[PDB]
RNA sequence: GGAUUGAAACGCCAUGCUCAGGCUGGCGAGUGCGCGCCACUCAUCAAG
């Protein structure tokens, strides 16, 4: 009808939490400016602006540590 | 084609397990013990 349905995944991510930027600690779940991030991946023009409905998440919320110089 | 608290981001440089120290000194398989007691090769069959 209208709309999109996008389905995304991988092994590793990280939507960092701005009161944890530092010493990353990301969001449960992705917030929807990593879903425009994305959308806009894909297509995106001027004239034209994205608006995110929904994000749904299928996979059980697991955390890790990584750390880098 | 403006922005995914994003875009850029080595754990990295290097460091003998080494120097050495008999498994040795010595200890009969040994003392002894019938294979032995008996038993027909034998009853026959020209040489051509």
């Amino acid at each position: 009808t209208y709309g999109i349905r996008l389905r995304v995944w991988g092994d590793y991510a990280c939507f960092t939490r701005p009161e944890m930027k530092v010493e990353r600690v990301s969001y449960d779940v992705m917030p929807p400016s990593a879903a425009r991030g994305i959308l806009e991946a894909i297509h995106w023009k001027p004239a034209i602006r994205w608006i995110v409905d929904r994000i749904h998440v299928l996979r059980p919320i697991v955390f890790d540590n990584v750390r880098r110089n």
